[PDB]
């Protein structure tokens, strides 16, 4: 039993502010989807090939959800309208379905492009146009269901509950509920787009592997010029002495794999006596389809020529290696061969990042629904637990025009970015 106005926390100045920020974005957001679903199906018309199942739901939804928030929410606080029971909870019920189809078709939108990273092979399986036309309609069906409880029952006043200060009428237990399975997808939202940027950060720089024997210090100043090529280019380095290396998986995680040694023949080809040991135990280094190239030192006085070189690649491409250019020799010192070395490297680099604005895009969402859903669901958990002042009521009244900013700045996020929707745009006009 709580009084309607005691909700009401309403300044005539703060009573404008509320009706100018929502007719506005309330209108602006209303025209945008109502553009967005009129494009959809005048594209329907023209091309059958976009599915248009996740900017179709998200529209609705914004449409949907805007009209009767707006709506309600001036009526509420401009017009002090006090509604039954059951009336309200027709009302907030409808719009809570349509702010949770809205964050379930962005639920629904994480899990579309988090399979497509994760099984990227298994994707065209998983997702198809029956399993997303079905997957839609559950996600609305229980959408509505959540939504409804409370007008079937499970509220406060059908039940001696202990009631919520920014919602009448609502169990607490119920909302923390709704809470709960808002948070989930929402944090897997976050997860998945989170995962989805260090998924691609690893991948954006390429990692380059240089082992060398060199007693002397040629194939080191060898490898420690070839490595500077590639580090100035842009690859992570990791060189390391031949002398201190562990055999097994070596060689995992890196895009290219550069193997020098130096070539010691006094009666027969003979290698640098740190590199054996690694050389004995390759089966052990991943040896396998990995992109490897060679290097090393050498003298034209002996009749095997960085033998060291040919000895190598002949295991390499034993095992599958795939050598991508032949191995770097050189003879005497080559501080006079910087130019070969330096050469070899950016061939080596010539035979063989990330969308930005994709890659701030998840950025930008991520950043947009910790915005606008955080402050949002955080003063509903105080609510939940414990109880606020009036202050934050009037905060949260102020933050229940912060989601309908995102249902404005959705289809300039996604439907905008659409390369499909923008063609049917331009359709529209004459040719
Ligand atoms: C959509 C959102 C942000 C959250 C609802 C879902 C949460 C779980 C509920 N299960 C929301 C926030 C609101 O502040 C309000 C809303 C809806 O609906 C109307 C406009 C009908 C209310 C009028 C009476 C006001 C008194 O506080 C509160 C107004
Ligand atoms: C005993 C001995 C044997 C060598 N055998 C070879 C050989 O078979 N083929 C070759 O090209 N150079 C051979 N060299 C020359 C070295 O490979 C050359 O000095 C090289 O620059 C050494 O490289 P490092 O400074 O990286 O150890 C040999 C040198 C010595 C002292
Ligand atoms: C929210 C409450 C008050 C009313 C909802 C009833 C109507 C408007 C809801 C219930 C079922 C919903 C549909 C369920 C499935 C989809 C497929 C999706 O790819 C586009 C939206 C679409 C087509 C929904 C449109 C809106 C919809 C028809």
């Amino acid at each position: 039993f709580m009084d309607i106005e005691c909700f009401m926390v309403l300044n005539p100045s703060q009573q404008l502010a509320i009706a100018v920020l929502s007719l506005t974005l309330g209108t602006f957001t209303v025209l945008e989807n109502l553009l967005v679903l009129c494009v959809i199906l005048h594209s329907r018309s023209l091309r059958c090939r976009p599915s248009y199942h996740f900017i179709g739901s998200l529209a609705v939804a914004d449409l949907l959800g805007s009209v009767i928030f707006v709506y309600s929410f001036i009526d509420f606080h401009v017009f002090h309208r006090k509604d039954s029971r059951n009336v309200f909870l027709f009302k907030l019920g409808g719009v809570t379905a349509s702010f949770t189809a809205s964050v379930g078709s962005l639920f629904l939108a994480a899990i579309d492009r988090y399979i497509s990273i994760h099984r990227p092979l298994a994707y065209k399986r998983i997702v198809t146009r029956p399993k997303a036309v079905v997957a839609f309609c559950l996600m609305w069906t229980i959408a509505i269901v959540i939504a409804v409880l409370p007008l079937l029952g499970w509220n406060c006043e059908k039940l001696q509950s202990v009631c919520s200060d920014i919602f009448p009428h609502i169990d607490k237990t119920y909302l923390m509920f709704w809470i709960g399975v808002v948070s989930v997808l929402l944090l897997f939202i976050v997860y998945a787009y989170m995962y989805i940027l260090w998924k691609a950060h690893s991948h954006a720089v390429a990692k380059a592997l240089i082992v060398y024997g060199s007693t002397t210090g040629n194939t080191e100043y060898t490898a420690e010029t070839i490595a500077r090529e590639l580090a100035d280019a842009g690859y992570e380095v990791d060189s390391r002495d031949a002398a201190s290396v562990e055999a097994g998986g070596l060689f995992e995680g890196f895009d290219l794999v550069l193997l020098g040694c130096s070539t010691w023949g006094d009666d027969s080809i003979e290698l640098q006596d740190d590199f054996i040991p690694l050389f004995d135990s390759l089966e052990e280094t991943g040896a396998q389809g990995r992109k490897v190239a060679c290097f090393g030192c050498g003298d034209s006085s002996w009749e095997y020529f960085c033998g060291a070189v040919d000895a190598i690649e002949e295991k390499l491409k034993n095992l599958g290696a795939e050598i991508v250019q032949d191995g770097l020799r050189i003879d005497g010192d080559p501080r006079a061969a910087r130019d070969d070395i330096v050469g070899w490297a950016h061939d080596v680099r010539g035979a063989i990042r990330m969308d930005i604005e994709l890659a701030k895009t998840l950025v930008l969402i991520l950043v947009v629904l910790i915005i606008c859903w955080g402050p949002l669901l955080a003063i509903m958990v105080y609510d939940v637990f414990g109880k606020m002042n009036k202050l934050i009521k009037t905060v949260f009244a102020f933050c229940s025009m912060l989601c309908l900013l995102n249902s404005t700045v959705n289809p300039i996020i996604y439907a905008l970015r659409s390369k499909d929707l923008r063609h049917a745009f331009r359709s529209m006009f004459p040719s």
